[PDB]
């Protein structure tokens, strides 16, 4: 079975509330969406970006994937980062491939009517989840309730953000504290709003304030030296974690060298053949794994991976998906848990809904 | 003064016959052209890549662009920068801004009456030029007759591809000297095809058959170790230079302690207003510059670079800039000289040719 | 299903000829042979070594094994790691780890009724030899006669051992330079046998004498200081090469930036699931890896490996996989092909003969 | 357009109270003034320093300003930097370019009837400045009316002297925070009077007694290490400033590698030309730019840098920059605002004034 044609579209889809954290503002999600149909069966795959990310998949990628083995994702991708060389691989390029291989590992997994967490090498049985959002906007009340709603779902795990306005987050960590109590674990989230002294006063003060036990992105992220020096002097039992941002294998090698938990985005790093390789450079540097964002594909596979510490259950993605998806996975009680019942992701797009948000 | 309208346009054309280097085929171009309007005047802007970049312009950076003001093109920049941060910065997103960008500084020089030149930093009065193709599909005369063309004419500096068959490079080297004679300068580019050991040998084996002087992306250029040990141990007169694809800064000041010529693209580096940045890294690590294809705006955004060795005249950006433009500049003698009785970047399309191209 | 049962076996085949390399002699090859039962189905694996990796297996691993989830593989391998830990993770027990790993792999391939490069990420459909003997043993006739045979039978590759006796060499890699001719890859291994300085003269006596490109194990095998020595100052168109005794990820991590091209070996660096992490440590480094030893199992595994140079098809184990097994692949052409239609591995223990070498 | 003419002049004016920091004693301010003519313009352009900087502009450099393209500061800048190789590029050398350089910008942008932060690329509307004084020769009542004042003037960021009399330091430090209470940012600058260890003292003795955020040249700024030291080890939050001596790129850029925040002089640094370069370094090391001394350029020229946290209203020169010039900027509510009603720096020397100060 050969691929025979892929389809793109996009969705735009208004947050629930305005939302932002450290270093943007934003009140919609966009989906960019590729179905891959082959053998009589078809599979989808999706990033979140710009738009122009669906023009991409169409004029660079599409006559790359039709035609090849239905059979082979991870070679049809090789291929794939071979022709945009002048195009961009990173960025709106890398998403387009992303999205692409997703769908055409779903289209595998369909073709051999298996799950694919096992057509995938797998390592977990489940996986565990932190609740995520917490953003910037949210008045204490509503930042109280969406984290103490996670908590009571029984996921002992969530992040916020901070850094936006730094003097209100003293008030704003300890409302969280006070709300999900001692045993749930608090993470916040910087999106690299500070400067190298700053975050190193913040990582302290929130671990004093909230007993925080995670800070992500406390700096800009091209910083790597930054990040490093964080890393190297930060306060005990505050993990410091980076990595959404990384396009390729070498920046993800570089990178596992300055933190303490390394991410990546199963949307952003090359789909399910990239996030495959994680596993090498994370046990090999001996550092845990974090997926970031994108929660239903990122279920599936992150089983594969043996180093994975949590995936993010991103707050705009578990909703958006939630929307425009039949088949998403529950994570009450910490963790998703991969349908044995269903091929494939196990994903179905509900075409009335999402006609209702096409870009 | 303000700018009120951004206009995103795509022309593909093909080359004059088909084209490969090391790593890539290609047959055609496709330049993507944006025209600012604002206080009575219009900046033109472009790069070469994929047509979704214009998609990008639109969806991403019209919306910024308008309503600024026409005289601090950087501060636009900026806001661009820190706008899409979600949307993907490097690659396709770094292009869209490069254009914009180049198209407000023309759009500012205009509004001041001045050529493009002169209304940046000015260092230089002309800029050095290396005429660039060779490509690997050429056969021997006719690599024979571009290189040759170009010494003919005054140009004493030629770039060829090397690393495709390299079973047929040393004749292909040598029939180039044959061509050019012993006092013009013989360049070449892997385009990242060699392994380290690979690029080695061939560092010194180009030295003893043809004479050369520039081995441009000998390994990929994500490889910084396999650069800095290029630096380290090739010949002596052999500059290894490397530099397109980054897109931040720290990554340019990665790169600088690797190479012993650093590269940029004003179409893709963030426009004018990133290549103001490449001066305080090369001089910082006290390193040449060599600006990478579009030789159209980087005529007048390399005068104001103290550190320019030459800049690249690429055979598919040069005719294609003539064949759509009227105003291009001749490099007869060896330079680009700014045109001081024409505004901004002196370039106006040819709107019949450019609808003959439309893409 | 779950697997019910292991069962193991060792075999001990002479060699056809006394064979030597720089630091070792022997007449003879142990096979530790584990077959796992489950769910009506039978896998197998193996690796090379005491037999005393068979009692270890019997009194460490059988127990984690059985009653495991049969479709999981690398869930049992991590149980397995665990529970070594004082018993000792490196040496014979990762030998040991290795055969069950790839027995559970076969064992979940054909519950599934696929063959197991088809269970696995893949992105080739086959993949390149290299013939590898050589040995110091080896009157000149005798190894003229073995690499001359693999180049007509159209593989290009060759590699033979160096350092038993140094004065000799050079009539030895010009006998064979001269049996193969230009065209053939010419590749050696000393096995250990230099000291640092003793192995940079080689290097480069050899790529003069007969145009080496590969030198592997010119050091001693825990000399990393070494490799990194003549990494950094070998001569172009040499990669030396290392990786045979890594037993773990994090060694595999330390040994990739010491090398030019790294190598793994199936049977002890834990399996397919250890190999399959492999490719993300390669593309990391940016290096090439290359498979040492075992070509049966390696042939299926490294589809999955992106990185892939090429396989070793070292003399002893083809030799010993075609006399226990039916189902081996032939490498003529250049490179083994898996072989679409039988499932799993695609071996069958040929029993009687099995009896004839029982250890 | 042609620099027709150079003249230089110089004017020493008394401090209004006699001064100290920690390693000098002074009681009046040199400034070197130089005017450039040409095309019916006037520029101005400025250092402060000896007296001697004078004669160095009419030994060196007016013979390479003069007959020279007046559009094209940078161009002269570089040969001024050539030209004074023997006779010494740094200090005296540096300060006399500097103020030459600053001229020909005022020149140009006067010229093009502009105001020089709109002859610049432009990122800044306006900047933010902290008040400078705070000498250690000052009683505390001296000391907390200065303060307090720029404080009750809506300026948010001071900066005192300490480390000429340790033991008096607490009670000064305490005496400070009183004055401009708990949302004004507590700056201090030790002008290199401590020892590694004694500097770390004091870091952390600081922020517990004041709170104080920034801690400038704790150490001789020649004193890397210890930068390097105190940059690693200090407390999170107080930020490591140094950077008013280095005189070529390569210096910044090591310093760059040393500190938390990086500063330059653009009355020392190489006037505009030198100060245009600085982002390129600080954006490349994503470290945090500010601009000490001499606000009536600065105002103009950090409108040019990216990465300014903020510029220096040093007591001083605003006091004898309000003496000598009409059009100085008033820095009420924490910020400079070029004027966009006045082309070039805005300024023009009271005649009057300057002839009572002529020294
Ligand atoms: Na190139
Ligand atoms: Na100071």
């Amino acid at each position: 079975p050969r691929v025979e044609r892929l389809e793109v579209s996009a969705y735009t889809v208004p947050t629930d509330y305005p939302e932002s954290d450290g270093t943007l503002q934003w009140d919609s999600t966009t989906m960019i969406l590729v179905e891959a149909h082959g053998g009589g069966r078809k599979g989808l795959g999706y990033t979140y970006g710009d738009v122009s990310v669906g023009r991409f998949v169409e004029s660079k990628l599409a006559g790359v994937a039709e035609g090849s083995d239905a059979l082979s994702p991870p070679a049809v991708w090789a291929r794939m980062q071979a022709a945009i060389r002048n195009a961009g691989r990173p960025g709106v390029g890398a998403m387009a491939v992303s999205a692409v291989d997703i769908a055409l590992w779903d289209l595998k997994a369909r073709l051999l009517g298996l799950p694919l967490a096992d057509a995938l090498p797998r390592f977990h049985a489940e996986v565990p989840v932190y609740g995520s959002g917490g953003f910037t906007s949210y008045p204490l009340r509503r930042l109280q309730e969406q984290l103490g709603g996670w908590a009571a779902a029984g996921i002992p795990r969530v992040k916020m953000k901070v850094g936006r306005e730094p003097e209100k987050d003293p008030e704003r960590v300890r409302a969280a504290r006070e709300a999900i109590g001692e045993s749930v674990e608090l993470m916040v989230d910087a999106n690299g709003a500070y400067t190298r002294k700053q975050a190193l006063y913040w990582a302290g003060a929130f671990a004093r304030e909230a007993g925080i036990s995670y800070l992500e992105e406390p700096v800009s992220s091209e910083d790597r030296e930054g990040l490093r020096l964080l890393r190297d002097r930060g306060p005990g039992g505050v993990a410091i974690a980076a990595g959404e941002y990384e396009w390729t294998l070498p920046q993800l090698h570089d990178l596992a060298g300055c933190v303490d938990i390394l991410q990546a985005d199963v949307t952003r790093c090359g789909g399910i053949t990239g996030l495959l390789r994680v596993d090498g450079i994370c046990r090999g540097h001996q550092i845990p794994f974090s997926a970031h964002c994108a929660p239903a594909v990122s279920a599936h596979a992150c089983c594969a991976v043996e180093s994975l510490l949590h995936l993010e259950y991103f707050h705009d993605h578990a909703r958006v998906e939630r929307l425009l998806f039949d088949g998403t996975l529950d994570p009450e009680g910490g963790s998703l848990r991969p349908d044995p019942d269903r091929p494939g992701l196990g994903l179905e797009l509900k075409r009335s809904e999402a006609g209702k948000y096409a870009a």
